[PDB]
C-alpha cells in the first residue's frame, strides 16, 4: 500500500507512535517518507547482504526474519514479510523496539541525515489527527 502523508500519520498515532519514546508524529511521518516514500512494500538489499522492508525499512540483521541474512536476529520475532502488509501493526510494533535499543531514532540513517533537527510538524500540518 502506498499510503497518503496524512493517512500514515492517522494510522501512526492510532497504533501508539505519537511521541513514543519522546519522539513526536511528525519525526515518525518523516522518517517513513525518505525511508520508504510511504510505501508498504519497499524492500532495499543492503551491501552486507541483509535487506531493508517496509514504510520504516526494518533491517533483517538484528529485527525480522528473512531466511537469507546470515547469522543474523530476528528481535521483532517476525518474518520480515509481515513488515510489507497494508496493515501497519508489525513495522509499528517493531520501530517501538528498534528506537527503545539506545540510539532513538538515530537508528534510522535516513531520519538522522533529512529529519532530524528540521521542521518536522510540516509532515503533520493540515492533518485530521
Ligand atoms: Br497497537
Ligand atoms: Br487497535
Ligand atoms: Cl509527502
Ligand atoms: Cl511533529
Ligand atoms: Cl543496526
Ligand atoms: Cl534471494
Ligand atoms: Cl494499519
Ligand atoms: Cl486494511
Ligand atoms: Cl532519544
Ligand atoms: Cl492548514
Ligand atoms: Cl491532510
Ligand atoms: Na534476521
Amino acid at each position: 500500500k502506498v499510503f497518503g502523508r496524512c493517512e500514515l500519520a492517522a494510522a501512526m498515532k492510532r497504533h501508539g507512535l505519537d511521541n513514543y519514546r519522546g519522539y513526536s508524529l511528525g519525526n515518525w511521518v518523516c522518517a517513513a517518507k525518505f525511508e520508504s516514500n510511504f510505501n508498504t512494500q519497499a524492500t532495499n538489499r543492503n551491501t552486507d547482504g541483509s535487506t531493508d522492508y517496509g514504510i520504516l525499512q526494518i533491517n533483517s540483521r538484528w529485527w525480522c526474519n528473512d531466511g537469507r541474512t546470515p547469522g543474523s536476529r530476528n528481535l521483532c520475532n517476525i518474518p520480515c514479510s509481515a513488515l510489507l502488509s497494508s496493515d501497519i501493526t508489525a513495522s509499528v510494533n517493531c520501530a517501538k523496539k528498534i528506537v527503545s535499543d539506545g540510539n532513538g531514532m538515530n537508528a534510522w540513517v535516513a531520519w538522522r541525515n533529512r529529519c532530524k533537527g528540521t521542521d518536522v510538524q510540516a509532515w503533520i500540518r493540515g492533518c485530521r489527527l
